[PDB]
């Protein structure tokens, strides 16, 4: 019925605010708030994971979101986790996340999952290193490198590949992101831009998935 | 729809809905597939005439025998179309009576310089990038390559479309809004439409709408 596993490219903070006629930091502000309302609302849901990709400004959000929101997602049984290289992000932004990480690695609910400095190619050829070092060294056979076990070596290892893949502001392309991941999963793109997404918005994309 | 430089050099199509297509129109599911066939001819022609470079279509026991006798029939206007065929997939493990087919289309055609039509026979986008990490992890313990040398560059040269272009559009018919293990590295970047007719609706307008809006309009 519901997807457990549901990931979102999110963007169009910059567009809405234009149209908008509105600062910058105003898009910013709702753009975060979005990303609350949702959390909270997926966590209601059921949805055991949602992962958010935000595709200058962007690039501050996640540390944004997480240094002002960090006690609710404590309070509301959030885990927070991250896929990309983390270790090569801005210090106060590696700072946030370590953080976040840290006090929610005990909590059994919703597990949101930032996408960071990743990048579906660069994590296929990550996995592909990683295999190529155990062959040599003869821990595996080459029989042993299937798609079965594949997912092992990716950043998503712990987890499932999401059932549904949403898109906002119209924009109908994967932008590289969860490529091995998303190979089957259901592709829904709305028009509506970032900060005017919100839990109807959501309803109808699951709505979608559910009725096909 | 620009017919100058906005022309996109590689399109791909998974082409869906032969059997739902023939149930609506009251037909038996095999004549879906012959509809559907003739589509593919229409296309290709259309395709060849805009000057697309590449063009791959994905399906989605006589069955065994219906892919390799559409080549049979179709090669002759193929060659003189100027159409080289290729093909993505592991064809090896591909019935003796289509393999041989294919093998034919492949070099009756291969010094032709027109439209290159790439057939995705028994291809799986997960199994192609499995096959390539086995060759490079066995170039790896064997010595020939280096750690650093494995690199997004250098992915492509393992992959089936080795000597191709990755699509700039990717279309899906029967509106059904998902990618199915297709072309999975190659697809990374792509623009994606979705299309709500039958594969046997599919036509030359349809193929034009859909360039007019990979062209952003």
């Amino acid at each position: 019925q519901i997807p457990k596993h549901i990931a979102i490219i999110m963007d169009g903070n910059g567009r809405w605010a234009k149209q908008k006629k509105m600062p910058r930091i105003k898009g910013h502000y709702e753009g975060m708030q979005t990303v609350r309302k949702i959390t909270r609302y997926a966590s209601d849901l059921g949805v055991k994971y949602l992962t958010l990709y935000a595709f200058n400004y962007l690039m501050k959000l996640p540390g944004d979101f997480l240094n002002t929101f960090l006690p609710e997602l404590i309070e509301k049984n959030v885990k927070v986790e991250t896929i990309g290289f983390i270790d090569d992000l801005p210090d106060h932004t590696k700072k946030a996340v370590l953080e976040a990480k840290e006090k929610t690695k005990h909590n059994t609910g919703l597990t949101l999952v930032f996408a960071l400095n990743y990048g579906g190619r660069k994590e296929i050829i990550s996995a592909v290193q990683l295999i190529a070092e155990r062959y040599k060294s003869g821990e595996i056979s080459l029989d042993e490198i299937s798609e079965t076990h594949f997912n092992e070596y990716l950043f998503t290892a712990n987890m499932p590949d999401p059932e549904l893949l949403i898109r906002t502001s119209g924009e109908e392309r994967l932008s590289n992101f969860l490529i091995w991941q998303c190979s089957y999963s259901e592709f829904v793109f709305i028009d509506e831009f970032w900060p005017d997404f919100n839990e109807e918005s959501l309803a109808q994309c699951i709505s979608i998935y559910q009725n096909r």
